[PDB]
């Protein structure tokens, strides 16, 4: 059997509450991870599983500094002959962010699966256990390789950078709607429909085993009457980057062009994405700042960070954004 | 024929390029109502049309005192025997604004459109024509009467309190995931599919005659490391409700958790809405602030605005989101 | 609390296998409804709750005779005093069918919840027991009156009008592509969305109560080659309607066209409907037939079927057709 | 600049009606090749364009004897060094089942786009004009080889094994709601997602060279009360194989398995698909027949047609299902 390594980090997957009817509001990485295992032993027939606690929290705490960690950690398992795979627990409120962050950073074709549920284990109808048994299934076939980091969850495969966290409290959140699913679990076989057309893992020339952080980098939100005053704040807190979560294609005010104005005079990199949910910014040279292609505000975030470990120049980050 | 004034503030329903290849990075906003109306002269076999120019401007521009006119102007007009109904052209990055303030803000029962258009007028393929035809004869549809603030395009009729540009660049952006549209428009014909279920125009509370400005209401985002500062910075400039556009359903780090608290002593109003998309946030008496309920955070922020004009009574706004 | 009837006639959320870890190819229509009610003693609290056994099949199986029998026996047990709402367990393949015909029979206001599952009770993260619950709470609130039948599944509540399984095998297959949800269920609380804009139950025409059999209505695909036997053949067996699955919006070949001008010559009634899935079927006079509106195939058969009982006019179907 | 074919078969792109607003019920393939040309002569700027007219019909008339010489003619100017890629234009009702054929017969890396449109080229707001320059910049990128037969409408570019029109007559009907789109279209610029992980043009089995005609294949939907007089007829008529558009993962009523046993023991093959537009149809042991995979019914009966050109062996059948 395949030797597949659950390193658990916190999460609903790993949530309790007091009673079987509470969906939420629950206590999110109160279980341990071999409590999460022995409560699907059925998981020993597809795989030599080993638990592996790296951290327990909601995932809503999760920080650029403990993922990089995390990164580092599953690209020392995978350097391993004795480890085939990782299977990752994690909340799901940044899971897209924590994820897409491994796709772009781990350097091995070995299977990265992250791992979540909506429901806590001790919810009715707990979405968990299932959740997991697929993740463990994707992880340990042989046909998952060099596929980039993958979220598993609700019988669908993900790719990290294009599946995101669409609703608040479904447990069919999870969707990628103009990109589609990388493939689908259903009566335990795995079928997959896609390859994603981007840089990643082993092509990917972003390497942070040697750093322990990463380029600050904010997210401003564009809006009616959207102030200007929080560019400021942000230039003066020391950003390296802001991600603009903008009106449709990334359009900007005339309060949020002089703000990134003075953004762009102190060196800060500024990055047009949207608050839409979906699609393509394109450039518009009329514009201050660069474009985010297809990432959403959050991918956007980790992806700056990362181009930003390596350089400064904008033209190079905004190649960056339409390969990876 | 029907009396129908059509009230033009701008957008790429009225947005020009040199070519007719252009359709990203156009003047929004540079032609006249008169314009738009001759270019789909179909319009005038389905209504007495009478073209009126409120602005023109691109909606990143808009503004909340400048919405607010708009609305008064609205009632205005619908309080006339002679105006059976009104089609507001606007720009698609904040029409969801604008007109989930009308919806909540006009004392009609007469249908109030939004149209706009996701290509320029001098574009191959140009949406806006049809759109506004569509928009007209639903604005003078008798069986389009009572049903809220209605936004119209690519054959769909979306209410103001679901519909939302989910999508940066396409023509079919305009969608409500989970609600559905009211209608759609197809040969011709109007097929009403569903009635809001919750309180507008007529049953709304929120009387806005008079008023000349409304309380700020900032919007920050949820992310992995989101910073303290930002909250430092909103109740600083005197806002008077912040919308947060959290992770997952409104969760909050331990840094927005202590920013949060900062601004409730304050008095500041806090709203937990999602950055995901769609979907409930739900009551958590554990954490800080009132939720949401289905509004995104743009809807939120309107809402908002709109109570605290009425009233600072948590208990009261939370309420006013559970209803409208 | 309400007095809740759980009416149980089968399906894969009364269905069982060998191991938890089979998802597919189980027994449906295995357990007992008792057994369902106590496997999820939650309901209890909600209601109170008494169950009754109609059959347990595979909804595969379901037939007309039995529909009308199921819908005599719902309008007799909301016909009491001491009887506030009913539950109906069914199988997923064919509850969209069975569904609108009480949305369409079932003359009372009282909530009519169909509830199901996609994965059988003995299956791990098995979602019937909280679909029950969800479904239960429906039927049970004050707030569930007059919104014709609904079906209750996976945290949605979709009009039995409008709903549809789109997926072969997943959680989330139940959806409403362009009319949404009239709501939805989230942390053991109901948010209602919609309202239905069409006519049912309390306002339909459609009284079967002194019915034992319904009118014959096959149903024949369209695609490139369809054959004209097949519209032979179904006239042959004496059917009194015909509904078509087309090509797009009920395109026909130069086949199928003459199989239905073969049809409507020999007294059948002949409804166009649609493959694609959702949308409208406009009037079109140069093509024979009637049209769906937005009503796929099962459902438009499920109309046919009734109208067929009233009357042989095609104006009078094709009007039935637009408003329910 | 690339060297493009249009070759033109029909279809609304080709439509024509006597007023802007008729935009249903018009004359399909009305056009001639060179009038498309004309109408959109940016697509010169973009390639080098012959068109040739292969036919002009509504596509609910294209058959198979028909398609087998498009995909013949297709492969014999793909052969040639002097076209780099051809455009076809064709009705939307079937486009994906000429675009799959073309997707298995042609055996050639070089773009095979298929481009359609909702709206007749007389139409107000027109679709088909854009749609055809996406068309041919798709066609005559570099970056467009190798990714199997692609329908280009809407700004998106979807993968024939995938695409299918979804809605009856939206612009937006072409959606791979599980699987997305191979990539899309914004600002003049090619956006690519995915690259489908399946098997398809050079490296597909399926050689039809000198076949003049195709195994005949019949469409029977199931529903409830699914009469097995429909197999009988199809038996009778000789069928090769039968494609059941199954109630859910295509379960079968008794008179379905009925049916289907007669058909199997006159040597038919069975293909059990689904009616309900997406997902997996697994296998299971207990019922009669192959199962369809992820093949929507329509798909699936060109991908049985052509494997029955091979063998008429189950086994090898169900594992082009699972390959294709
Ligand atoms: C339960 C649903 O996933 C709550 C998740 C936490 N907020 C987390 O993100 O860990
Ligand atoms: C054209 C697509 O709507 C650009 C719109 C402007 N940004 C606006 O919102 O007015
Ligand atoms: C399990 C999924 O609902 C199988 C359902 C049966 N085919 C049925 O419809 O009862
Ligand atoms: C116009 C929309 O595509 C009508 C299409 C024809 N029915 C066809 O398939 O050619």
């Amino acid at each position: 059997l395949p030797n597949i390594v659950i390193l658990a980090t916190g999460g609903t997957i790993a949530g309790s509450a007091a009673t079987g009817t509470q969906t939420t509001g629950y206590k999110a990485g109160a279980l341990g991870v071999d409590t999460l295992i022995n409560a699907v032993p059925e998981v020993k027939k597809l795989a030599n599983v080993k638990g592996e606690q790296f951290s327990n929290m909601a995932s809503e705490n999760m920080t650029g500094d403990v993922v990089l960690k995390l990164s580092q950690r599953v690209n020392e398992l995978l350097a391993r002959d004795d480890v085939d795979g990782v299977v990752i627990t994690h909340g799901t409120d940044t899971v897209e962010e924590s994820a897409y962050f491994l796709h772009l950073t781990v350097k091995s074709d070995k299977p990265v699966v992250f791992v979540a549920a909506m429901r806590p284990a001790t919810a009715i109808s707990a979405d968990g256990p299932m959740n997991l048994l697929e993740a463990v299934r994707v992880a340990g076939d042989k046909q998952s390789r060099g596929r980039g980091v993958m979220v598993v969850i609700n019988d669908r495969i993900g790719s990290a950078r294009y599946i995101t966290k669409t609703n608040a409290s479904t447990l069919d959140t999870f969707r990628a709607n103009e990109e589609g699913y990388l493939g689908v679990i259903i009566g335990n076989r795995i079928y997959y429909q896609n390859r994603i057309d981007k840089l990643h893992t082993t092509r990917s020339v972003f390497d942070v085993r040697g750093l322990t952080s990463l380029p600050k980098v904010d997210i401003l939100y564009g809006y009616q009457d959207d102030p200007e005053y929080l560019y400021d704040a942000a230039i003066q807190h020391g950003v390296k980057g802001i991600v603009y979560a903008g009106m449709g294609a990334g359009s900007v005010s005339v309060r949020g062009i002089a703000g990134m104005r003075k953004a762009l005079e102190k060196g800060v990199v500024v990055m047009r994405s949207t608050r839409t949910g979906n699609g393509i910014v394109p450039p518009d040279e009329e514009l201050p700042g660069l474009v985010s292609d297809s990432l959403n505000p959050a991918h956007a975030r980790i992806l700056l960070m990362l181009a930003l470990t390596r350089t400064s120049d904008p033209k190079v980050i905004q190649e960056y954004f339409h390969t990876y």
